[PDB]
C-alpha cells in the first residue's frame, strides 16, 4: 500500500461518489472547477493498492491574498478526506492525514481547519460524516459550533413585499454596475467576498447572477443568485443533483454595515427570491449560514437541510 | 381564528406539504394509514380562518397496551404541529399547543413527548425544524439526545460474506414462522415491537417484509425490510419521495440479548441487505437509530441523513 500524490480527478470523483455520493453527489465539472481554480498552496495525496486509489486527502495552506487581506500562513485546511468503505480501520486515514498535517506544519501552519477553505466543498464536518468527528477528535481537533445549508421551494409560497423607506431600489446587476460593485465590496466586504467576486467573474459568473440594492445611485448591498443557467457552480448549487429540475440558490448576501437593521436585507432577499421565482426556480439552497440567522430566511419558508460542524486543531 | 377539532386529512396534508414538504414530503396514503390505525386516545385540533385551515396539532395519550406492557396514562405525545408560514408569530401555535397540553394534562398526563408516538411521523424534533426548539423550550420542553435516520445506496457497494457460522441461518420469513416469531418477540422484545408486529400484520405487512435469523430451529432475531412493493408503509419509507424509484428501508432489527456482541447482528444485517440488493433496491433508509450504533450500520456504507432531537416536558 503506498501514499503518494495523485492527479487523476476522475478516480477521486468516483471514490467520493461511491462512498458519500448519496448525500454529496459530486461531478467532474464541479470537482475540476473548485480544485483547479483554487489559488492556495494545494495538494491531493492518495492512498493506493497497486494502481488502485483507495483513499485521498485534499489539503491547503492559506498562501493567496483574500481581497485586501494578506494570507495568514498559520492557517491550513483539510478540504476533504475519504477512505474507501472496503479499506476502513486499517490506518489509511491516519496515514493520509499524518502526511498532510506534517507537510502543512513544516510550511508554518499552526491552526488546521476542517473544511471552510476557498473553493471548499464543506463549511465544516458534515452531519452525514458525524462518525468522523471521533476520528478528528483522536488527532486533537476540537469540535466547535455549527453552520447550515437551508432549503426551500420558492415556487410553493408567495410573500408581501416588506416595507422600506424611500430611495432604495433593487435590480439585477448591469454591466455598468461593475465599478460601483467593486468599490462597495472594497469598502464593506473587502476580504473573502471581494476575492470571490474578482475570481468568479473570471471563470463564468455573469451579471445576471448578481442582484444589487442601491440607495439612489450608490450600491449598498448585493446577493449572488443561481439557477440552472448559471455557468459558475457556487456552493448553493454544489448538490444540485439532489434539488430536481429548476434548481437554484442564493448566497452570499450582504448589506453595507451602516445600512443594516432597517429591513433592507429583507427587501433584498425578497426581491432576489422574486427574481428566482420568475425564473421558474423551485427547490433552492441558502448556503453556509449560522444558527442566529436561520430565522431571517425562515420567514421566507427556508428550513435547515444540511449541518456542518466547525472543527479546529491547534498545533502544539 | 377558531380552534376546533378537525379530520380534514387532505387539508392537513396540503398544509404539511406547503410548509415542510421539501424535506418531509407527505402523501395522503401514509397520513391516513398512520392516523386511522393508531389505537391511542388521539385527536387533531385545527386552527381556522373561517373555513380555511391555517394550522394543526395532532396529539395522543398512551392508553393502548404495548405488547406485554399495560398503558401508562401519564405519557402524552405531540405527534406534529405546523402553523402555515403566512400565519406565524400571531399566537396560533401557542393556542394549538395549549389546547393539546390542557386536554392531555386534564386526562392525567405528566410527561409530554415531542414525537416518538405510535404511528409517529418523527422520532423527535427534526433538525430541519431546529427553529421550533426555541418555541418548545420556552414552553417547558427539555432538549435531550439525538436520534438519526441513516441512508445508503445498497446498489453501489459489494460486501464480503461475514465469517460463516455453524447452526445459524438467515432467511425471509415464511407463513409457518408466525408462531415462532411471536414467541420470540414475547421473550426478547415484548413491548413496542411485539405490539407493532401484531398490528402491522393486520394492515398489510407480509411475510416477505420480514427476515429471521435462527440458531438451528429457534428464532433468535429479526429485521423488517421494505421495498417499493411493500404495502405497509413503515418509517424507513415514510420519506420515499426523496429516495428515487427503487427505494427501500430496514428497521427495526433485533437480536436476542443473550446472543449479542458475537457478530450475529452483523450477519442478520448483511443477509437482509443482500435480500434487498437482490430485490433491486438502490437508496434506502435505516430509521430512528441511536448515536452509538451508527458505526454498526456505517460498516455497510450507511450515513446519518436526518436527525431528530428527543424532547420532553414534565408537567409541574
Ligand atoms: C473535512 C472533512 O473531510 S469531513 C469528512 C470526513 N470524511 C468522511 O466522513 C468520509 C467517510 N469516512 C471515511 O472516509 C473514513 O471513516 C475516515 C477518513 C473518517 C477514517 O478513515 P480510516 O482509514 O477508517 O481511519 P483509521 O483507520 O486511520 O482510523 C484511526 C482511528 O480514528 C478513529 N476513527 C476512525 N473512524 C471512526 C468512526 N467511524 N467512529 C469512531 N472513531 C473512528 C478510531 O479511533 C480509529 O482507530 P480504530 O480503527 O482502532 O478504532
Ligand atoms: C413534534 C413536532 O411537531 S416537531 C415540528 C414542529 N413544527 C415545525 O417546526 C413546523 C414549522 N414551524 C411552525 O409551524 C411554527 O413555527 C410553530 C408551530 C413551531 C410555532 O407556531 P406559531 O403560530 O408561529 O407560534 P406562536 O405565534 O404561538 O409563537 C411564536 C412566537 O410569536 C409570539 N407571538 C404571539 N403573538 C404574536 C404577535 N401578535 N406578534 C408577534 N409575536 C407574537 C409568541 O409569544 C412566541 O414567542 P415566544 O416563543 O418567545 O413565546
Ligand atoms: C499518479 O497516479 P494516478 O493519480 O493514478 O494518475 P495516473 O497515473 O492515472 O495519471 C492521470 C493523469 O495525470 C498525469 N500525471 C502523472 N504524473 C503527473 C505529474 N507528476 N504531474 C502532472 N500530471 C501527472 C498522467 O500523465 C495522466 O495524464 P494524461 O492521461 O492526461 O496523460
Ligand atoms: N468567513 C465566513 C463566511 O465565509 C461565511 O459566509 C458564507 O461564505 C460563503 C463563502 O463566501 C458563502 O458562499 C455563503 O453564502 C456565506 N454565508 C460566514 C457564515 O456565517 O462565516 C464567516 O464569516
Ligand atoms: N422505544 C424506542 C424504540 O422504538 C427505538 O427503536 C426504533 O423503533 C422504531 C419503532 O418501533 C423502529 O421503526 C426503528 O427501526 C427502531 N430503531 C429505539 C431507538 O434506539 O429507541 C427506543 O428504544
Amino acid at each position: 500500500m503506498e501514499i503518494k500524490e495523485t492527479y487523476d480527478f476522475s478516480s477521486i470523483v468516483d471514490l467520493w461518489n461511491k462512498n458519500i455520493g448519496t448525500v454529496y453527489p459530486m461531478n467532474l465539472e464541479l470537482f475540476k472547477q473548485n480544485y483547479i481554480n483554487d489559488r492556495q498552496r494545494k495538494k491531493i495525496m492518495g492512498a493506493f493498492n497497486g494502481e488502485i486509489l483507495i483513499g485521498f486527502v485534499i489539503y491547503k495552506q492559506w498562501t493567496y491574498k483574500s481581497g485586501s487581506l494578506k494570507p495568514n500562513h498559520k492557517i491550513g485546511y483539510i478540504n476533504s478526506i475519504i477512505v474507501d468503505i472496503n479499506f476502513r480501520h486499517q490506518g489509511i486515514g491516519t496515514k493520509l492525514l499524518d502526511a498532510a498535517e506534517e507537510e502543512l506544519i513544516n510550511s508554518g501552519v499552526k491552526i488546521l481547519r476542517c473544511g471552510s477553505d476557498t473553493y471548499h466543498f464543506f463549511p465544516g464536518i458534515p452531519l452525514e460524516c458525524l462518525p468522523s468527528e471521533e476520528f478528528f477528535l483522536v488527532r486533537g481537533y476540537k469540535m466547535q459550533d455549527y453552520f447550515y445549508d437551508l432549503i426551500g421551494d420558492v415556487s410553493k409560497v408567495d410573500f408581501k413585499k416588506p416595507s422600506i423607506k424611500d430611495g432604495f431600489k433593487v435590480n439585477v446587476m448591469k454591466p455598468e454596475d461593475r465599478k460601483g460593485l467593486f468599490e462597495f465590496l472594497e469598502k464593506s466586504f473587502s476580504g473573502r467576498w471581494l476575492e470571490e467576486f474578482i475570481e468568479f467573474f473570471q471563470v463564468g459568473m455573469k451579471e445576471r447572477d448578481i442582484v444589487l440594492i442601491k440607495y439612489k445611485t450608490s450600491v449598498i448591498g448585493f446577493s449572488h443568485i443561481y439557477d440552472n443557467k448559471s455557468s459558475f457552480i457556487g456552493p448553493p448549487i454544489y448538490w444540485k443533483a439532489l434539488l430536481g429540475h429548476n434548481y437554484g440558490g442564493l448566497g452570499p448576501i450582504g448589506i453595507d454595515k451602516t445600512y443594516r437593521k432597517q429591513g433592507l436585507g429583507r427587501l433584498l432577499l425578497y426581491e432576489s427570491l422574486q427574481i428566482l421565482k420568475k425564473r421558474e426556480v423551485k427547490k433552492m439552497v441558502i448556503d453556509w449560514t449560522e444558527k442566529d440567522i436561520i430565522n431571517f430566511y425562515g420567514r421566507f419558508n427556508f428550513m435547515p437541510w444540511k449541518a456542518y460542524r466547525k472543527a479546529t486543531k491547534e498545533v502544539k
